[PDB]
């Protein structure tokens, strides 16, 4: 194994090519960069630029209106000396006239290429969830968009799908060392998570990360939803440090009634 | 909107008046100073004082007797360069003879100004929780006594009532900026916690709060019991970003087993 | 009360000796230092030995090979600038040919002496176990040895055994102040954990303890199954500030679906 983070087209995926490459790149790693997937950087700009104009020149009221009650950044607009804008598939808040819009087509088509690696994942596993692939992956996706350090953590989600702007901030462990994961033209940075390694039954890496120290960035996070059952023998068997009793579990059961999208190794 | 806290007085509140003033206050701010509700300084005085000289010259034998065996802050004495003296409506650890009458007395107007405040939330936005008013204002109250840095966060009470000693430390988000929250003679500065936005299916804002850098406070939060009900749809409806399956859950069922009091919007 | 950390033979105390002074200690103090156990220096050199000739010169895909994919700190090699090897009951993951038998008589010799002081941590207090003794102590232990800063804390376990090499750099909080615990020749320090509170109806004191700023740690957790039950009413009585409908309650029900080891007093 090499300490290089691999890049595959999600179209040569579906075609049934680098098979191989792409089930050791899981297994191993847990990250990789994808192409071909529907995330042109031309509409990261529509939908950039638009939410960056409400960032800077959207008025208190006009923010106070797209923001929730409470500050969870679940959805719209949260002030934290950064902004961050939040969506999915319903719910959610919008500013304006044609923010809506090109929102809305671009969170389609984040949570499409997401639900598609993740199906490719899936496969290359050969893992069929409890209650089939397509309940599995009609799920509970969480976009957030932040506009301008992050501690080592993984990710709790199936996965997770990183665009930014372009010093290179974001690493990876990648062969037991840090590694620079710098923007890529029209790729995307997916990050296996944790529930890709519980429902592979540990075929999938989740690697930690982080932000390192010396600006915008879009994550997507595909996780699950509540009632997603897996078991507990199986669990224990890939490393998860559960407390369940019996033989399956959900989702919910596992990480409490708020969702978690993060951990640390710490404790 | 301006960017003042405000201040009403509850006998007021009671009596009918300031009603628009009152629900667009918890709608955009959620934050108040709150005066004839019972709560005079003399009265901090007196249990402020008695707690300051058992801080000072309780013996270590003395301290101990009074401390709980696992250190969690719920009832008696901790030592934190601070000293804590915590209380609820039972299993009480009282130093002495005159402590009991004093921090009881001062306890139950504590507790009373804080369900009346939480009622008046409830009336000015129209809410019946489930299983009604009153049950769910017979809670599940700690007060928590502070003698001698916070970071950003968020209440999960319905109602945190604060007194201080008289720089000002303690700010609060108002209208996107952190304001000061200086002591007021004869008045109780009221935090709305997300437990107020979630019974009132997200009328009510729970403001972010901090301590800045540049003494003792009296903090009481009102918080629900393990069995409140709230409807799923509605919680998500309004920026909660809960894991749980089905249409009506606990409080028990979102938080889990443990009182959890704060929340950084962080993850 | 003084504020010397006691010190205990296992033999004699399973002899009937020293009951008075070994109950006030737990109650008073919740740690001592533990003789005559089966915890001979000998030993923890010949697993120390071999696991630091595997974090030194292990390869990087010998070290992957007992990595498991997510990094949780459960099972096999972490790496955290530290190196950790973890150890349980049952799907452990072992370098090599020697290593596995080596550290399975090292865990078997930890978690025995484990079980028997927990055992007189019940007999010293009087306290049966929802199920009995010895269900309660067949459990779910996690062994971590670490080689090369803690915010002070308490422990969730039953018991927590820690060998150390020997600037003392751990500190427990004896009679109100933290106290240094150094390394001890033929002994291992125990610390009880919130657990041994919880069982004995608040019989036994979980000490708080950190580690001071100014080398390798093995820590053997002694953790409930899931299905621990206890009173909550009197989980209530003795700290606990449980969120928990009705009158009995499991561990899982208290802590959630993911082992939580340690906690602060902070919130
Ligand atoms: C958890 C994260 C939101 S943090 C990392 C990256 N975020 C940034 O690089 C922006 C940032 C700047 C300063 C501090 C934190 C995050 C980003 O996006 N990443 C997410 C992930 O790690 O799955
Ligand atoms: C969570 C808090 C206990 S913190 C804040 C204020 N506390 C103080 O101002 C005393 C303090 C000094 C230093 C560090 C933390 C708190 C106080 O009381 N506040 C509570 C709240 O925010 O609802
Ligand atoms: C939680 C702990 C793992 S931390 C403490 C001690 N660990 C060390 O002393 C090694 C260490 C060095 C730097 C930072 C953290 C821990 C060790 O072992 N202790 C455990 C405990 O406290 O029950
Ligand atoms: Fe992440
Ligand atoms: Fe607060
Ligand atoms: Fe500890």
């Amino acid at each position: 194994m090499d300490t290089t983070v691999p890049t595959f087209s999600l179209a040569e995926l579906q075609q049934g090519l680098h098979q191989d490459e792409f089930r050791r790149c899981l297994r191993d790693k847990g990250l990789f960069y994808l192409t071909d997937c529907g995330l042109t950087d031309t509409e990261l700009k529509s939908a950039k630029d638009l939410v960056i104009d409400f960032f800077e020149h959207g008025s208190e009221a006009e923010k106070r209106a797209v923001t929730s009650p409470v500050p969870t950044m679940r959805r719209g607009f949260t002030g934290l000396y950064s902004m961050c804008y939040s969506m999915g598939t319903a719910d959610n808040l919008f500013p304006s006239g044609d923010f809506e819009r090109i929102w809305t087509q671009y969170f389609d088509r984040q949570y499409t290429a997401s639900r598609a690696v993740a199906r490719e994942v899936l496969r290359a596993t050969g893992t069929e969830p409890d209650g089939g692939v397509e309940a599995f992956l009609d799920c509970e996706p969480l976009l957030r968009f932040r506009y301008f350090r992050m501690a080592p953590h993984y990710d709790l989600s199936m996965v997770t799908l990183i665009q930014q702007t372009p010093f290179v901030s974001l690493q990876a462990e990648v062969g037991g060392a840090f590694t620079d994961l710098p923007y890529r033209p029209d790729a995307v940075l997916v990050f296996c998570g944790a529930i890709a390694t519980l429902v592979t039954g540990g075929q999938v890496k989740a690697p930690r990360h982080h932000v390192a120290a010396p600006r915008t960035s879009s994550v997507f996070f595909l996780r699950p939803n509540a009632d997603f059952t897996f078991s507990v023998p199986l669990a224990r068997e890939c490393g998860f440090d559960v407390s369940l009793d019996g033989e399956t579990a959900t989702f919910q059961d596992w990480i409490g009634g708020n969702y978690v999208n993060i951990r640390r190794t710490s404790k």
